[PDB]
């Protein structure tokens, strides 16, 4: 087969049946977004035209009246967050991340202060806010958000990710109720939500989206929402936003990559993972079958179970083959202790899911001899 | 010609020769650059494998122990004053930007503090950094840079830019003997520096590049240096870095950018230029010749004088038609009150010449309406 | 005598963020009516073994782990993350 | 009487950054003997008119600029600049 361009850096060759995993690079970009990123790094442009035109484009998917085009989910978050305490002033905006004297805090839920890679407090940090939490972990109260607000608050923020506990917590709702009866901007955290309009409708003032994790886009994220609030997002350019530059070329992609998602929106059909699932089965001590997810969506996975006597190796030493191979093959190992990995085909390319049965043909041959 | 990626989006054609602009997108990649960013987009790898290929490939150019990849330069100056600061601590680097506690004073001249779009001083403030300036505007000693050395001090900073004051400042020789007879790491700026081995010579232990400026790369930077300092460098992903993110495309594509720097560098020469400056004189009114830098430095520009009796229009009109055209031609105006426009051909694509000096006839024809 | 009022004392009781739950009334109120400080280790969804020993100071006075459905339960720190951190650092 | 013990008193002089010279001896002291302390706006290429603005708050005292060879030629604002920052607030 011919080597891809980690290959030929010396790396291995990552076969991704795992999912979005941040390990292994987040996302794989369609050729035809990286042609038209490849265009826009070829050729210059007025760079304040260009930030215009993105932000009225990506606010077509989000109905906002404006967007801001960022260079990640966790740079969004701390130009959000500088642009409620700065509010655009240029003299401000020059300070940060030293917000001292000014209204700094920024409340959110305590069940909210998760960890993606990075705690959230820290890109939260960048943009000189504090961290002011309300309630427990399992409960929150509106009476605790509402005591939590003073003149020294500046913004609040709602977090959507599996990373947050769901039960006890707060609706966007009671935020955006807070958020507007004292006059304060509400931040959104939807980084790896897929839903582009129903927080900015919510009322939300500034929502922020990860490109990379959610679009199969090139790094790259972008804030939407209010225009007098995007407009003070911009007014960081001049400050903490340049240590979080993304160029034309990830901009422009990023706007592809909108437009690729919309269209040919595609998942792969049970019916097209049982062939593999019967190759798979058709190896000695593997059996193979797809499974759905438990809450219902349309994601369908090739649950393999693994009979350790018939086959000599568990599943844990078989995950642990298709990684340590000469190809690194990832899939999900939260079953490994009950004998089960599953492979989640959504991250798997052309060819690749004939690769992953003979490397586990070529598994059981070396556990027999 | 046909319509570029920016003309498609509703934008101005332009062509940029006035040279590596922020305004204009910094720079514009190799194709064959953006090839192997491409491919990087379109696969998954292992990133911490790929953090540390690529720190020592980006090495081998340099001359450094090791190298870690940023998004840009203003990131590498907020990672390198964290590495000073959290020792690669991982408790401190999830404090960053807040050292209350610890020694977070930057030392650097005061004819240092610049501003390159953006002060110097926020993205040493986004790595938690306190400013320490040493000396007058015009005129600084040894022994003031020694004296602002305390217990506090985290580290020392040299910036080298035509930004910066050059007469009466320090030599790199004084921030080395002073750095390491303190034991403090000294991080030296050279953002848009093309030469990757003279700073590491010098014996600074952090030295920060853009490869964007630089090296026509994809939106990337690195900071090369010693590999203790790098090894803080990398510590920052769970911290401050993660918002100032780079992915797996333009960590490729910097890469690739480098060799293409350093199997290329074939530059426009004085009889090149000739047949162009005669196509601009023959318009009446006009007078174009071949220049070099003041400095003496292997590069030649295009230098067009404006009649503005013959002509009927003056050289700030005449650019300023450049600029509002069509096809947005920006050109340097440095010397525009001398009535004098100069065309750097350093980032003038193959064909674009031609369509400056068309631009330049029909404003001739028009001087009149 | 002096309770609660612990102001010159190691009086810090280091727990994880997850654990910080309410079964009516915030387990910080009890915690503060003996006297103590909440110190907060990790997020609310990951909690690694190096948060806790770096949350550990000379004014630390014990380390709470809460067994309950109501705290969460994955990427938190096990029971004996919690023993053998508080037999390195000699505390209850 | 308490100069140059400016202590509770509008004491800060606004100055350019680039017009922090040194002709010998630096004039930052100078302006220390009188009891002010150094407010530098902008950087050393580059000073806009709102740098100057902002830098005047309730403790300016006076607003200082410097002709001089030593200073800074280019990117800093002109005398008109300062004369009418400093009528608008008042400073002298
Ligand atoms: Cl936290
Ligand atoms: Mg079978
Ligand atoms: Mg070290
Ligand atoms: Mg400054």
């Amino acid at each position: 087969m011919t080597p891809n361009i980690y290959q030929q850096l010396g790396l291995k060759k990552v076969i991704n049946a795992c999912g979005k995993m941040t390990i292994l690079g987040v996302s794989s970009v369609a050729p035809e977004v990286m042609q038209a990123t490849a265009r826009a790094a070829s050729a210059f442009v007025e760079i304040d035209a260009l930030v215009e035109k993105t932000g009225e484009l990506v606010s077509r998917y989000t109905g906002a009246e404006d967007s801001y085009i960022t260079s990640c989910a966790s740079a969004g978050i701390a130009i959000a967050v500088a642009a409620a305490i700065t509010h655009g002033d240029r003299a401000r905006v020059a300070l940060m991340p030293d917000s001292s004297g000014m209204a700094n805090e920024v409340v959110m839920l305590r069940g909210h202060n998760v960890d993606y890679g990075a705690p959230v407090t820290s890109a939260i940090r960048l943009g000189g806010g504090r961290i002011v939490e309300v309630g427990s972990s399992n409960l929150a109260t509106r009476w605790q958000l509402e005591s939590a607000i003073n003149e020294k608050t500046a913004a609040l923020l709602y977090v959507k990710s599996h990373h947050c506990v769901q039960k006890g917590m707060l609706s966007i709702d009671d935020f955006v109720q807070v958020a507007q009866a004292n006059h304060l901007p509400l931040i959104v955290d939807a980084a790896a939500e897929e839903d582009l309009r129903g927080w900015v409708a919510s009322g939300a003032d500034m929502v922020i989206y990860s490109g990379a994790k959610a679009f199969n886009a090139p790094t790259s994220g972008f804030i939407t929402g209010r225009k007098t609030w995007i407009a003070a997002c911009k007014a960081q350019h001049q400050g903490i936003a340049r240590a979080m530059k993304i160029g034309k070329e990830n901009m422009v992609g990023l706007v592809y990559a909108l437009e690729n998602y919309h269209q040919g929106q595609t998942t792969v059909t049970a019916a097209q993972l049982q062939p593999v699932a019967e190759a798979i089965s058709a190896i000695h001590g593997l059996y193979a079958d797809i499974e759905q997810d438990e809450a219902g969506r349309a994601i369908w996975r090739i649950r393999v179970r693994v009979n350790a006597s018939e086959l000599g190796l568990n599943a844990q030493d078989v995950e642990a083959q298709l990684r340590g191979g000469e190809i690194a093959i990832y899939a999900r190992k939260y079953q490994l202790h009950q004998g089960v990995f599953s492979l989640d085909p959504r991250t798997v390319a052309e060819g690749e899911m004939a690769l992953i049965v003979a490397r586990l043909r070529e598994i059981a041959e070396h556990a027999a001899d």
